[PDB]
């Protein structure tokens, strides 16, 4: 029969040189990391405006006004080192020492952005 945004002091902004910092993540969930301007919104999506440049591994996408598939995703217990050079306006991301690749076969993530008033670290 409700994401949380974290950053540094706006006074720590940089206008020249090469700056590099590490971001460790013991999980592999929704996390964005990059550098924003001292006008970033603490409630809007990190990168969705002209005030931040981030990267999200949950979809392997660089974040700007729009999203473009960039780099590869991470796993639980990883680190990512972000480097940006102001002499050439070049943003770089390295997942566990492995430099990230875009779709066009270029290690560069972001290019040709105005220096503005500075870039402060930010995570989401």
């Amino acid at each position: 029969y409700r994401f949380r945004i974290f950053r540094a002091e706006k006074t720590y902004a940089v206008k020249a040189g090469r700056w590099y910092f590490e971001f460790e993540a013991v999980t592999a969930g929704d996390m964005r990391v990059g550098w924003s301007r001292p006008g970033c919104q603490p409630d809007l999506e990190l990168g969705s405006d002209d005030r931040a440049f981030a990267f999200d591994g949950f979809k392997a996408q660089r974040w700007h006004q729009g999203n473009e598939h960039y780099g590869r995703s991470w796993q639980a217990g990883d680190v990512v080192g972000c480097m940006v050079d102001m002499n050439e306006h070049t943003m770089m991301f390295t997942l566990n020492g492995e430099i990230l690749l875009d779709d066009s076969g270029s290690e560069l993530a972001f290019k040709d952005f105005d220096v503005g008033d500075g870039f402060i670290p930010v995570c989401s």
